[PDB]
C-alpha cells in the first residue's frame, strides 16, 4: 500500500465528467475541474488541463497523469504550508498518506484548519487526535472514507485499507 493506491481506493476512477460527493463536477481519480453549475464550464477546464477537445471523456492514462499531478501538488502544497509542514514532517510514512489523502480532498487551507488534531497529531496523541477528527462536517458527510484515514492516523498502520 501507498498513497496512489489509498487514493485510488478512495476516490475511484471514472472517464466520464461526473458529479462528486458535493455534486461538483469531476472527471478521473477525484480530479475536481470546477465548483460551477455549468457543464460547458467543466468541458472547457476539462479540454484545458488535458490539452485536447475531450469531449467529457478522458482515457486511462489521461485519468493517471492528472492524479500524477494531483498528488504532486497536494505534497507539496503541505510542504509549503507553514501550519502543515511541522505536523507533517513529524509523523511516520504511513500517517503522512493520511495527512495527503486529506489535503488532496480537501485542500490546503481546509486541513489547516483543524489546529486542534493537527497539534494532537504533532504530539502523537493518536486515539486524542483520532476523536477530535471526527467531530467535523467531513466526519459526518463522508464517514466511510473519513473512517478509513482516521483508522489510518490513529494506528500508524494501512489496516483500514486492508
Ligand atoms: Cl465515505
Ligand atoms: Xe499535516
Ligand atoms: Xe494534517
Ligand atoms: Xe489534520
Amino acid at each position: 500500500m501507498n498513497i496512489f493506491e489509498m487514493l485510488r481506493i478512495d476516490e475511484g476512477l471514472r472517464l466520464k465528467i461526473y458529479k462528486d460527493t458535493e455534486g461538483y463536477y469531476t472527471i478521473g481519480i477525484g480530479h475536481l475541474l470546477t465548483k460551477s453549475p455549468s457543464l460547458n464550464a467543466a468541458k472547457s477546464e476539462l479540454d484545458k488541463a488535458i490539452g485536447r477537445n475531450t469531449n467529457g471523456v478522458i482515457t486511462k492514462d489521461e485519468a493517471e497523469k492528472l492524479f500524477n499531478q494531483d498528488v504532486d501538488a497536494a505534497v507539496r502544497g503541505i510542504l509549503r504550508n507553514a501550519k502543515l509542514k511541522p505536523v507533517y514532517d513529524s509523523l511516520d510514512a504511513v500517517r503522512r498518506a493520511a495527512a495527503i489523502n486529506m489535503v488532496f480532498q480537501m485542500g490546503e487551507t481546509g486541513v489547516a484548519g483543524f489546529t486542534n488534531s493537527l497539534r494532537m497529531l504533532q504530539q502523537k496523541r493518536w486515539d486524542e487526535a483520532a476523536v477530535n477528527l471526527a467531530k467535523s462536517r467531513w466526519y459526518n458527510q463522508t464517514p466511510n472514507r473519513a473512517k478509513r484515514v482516521i483508522t489510518t492516523f490513529r494506528t500508524g498502520t494501512w489496516d483500514a485499507y486492508k
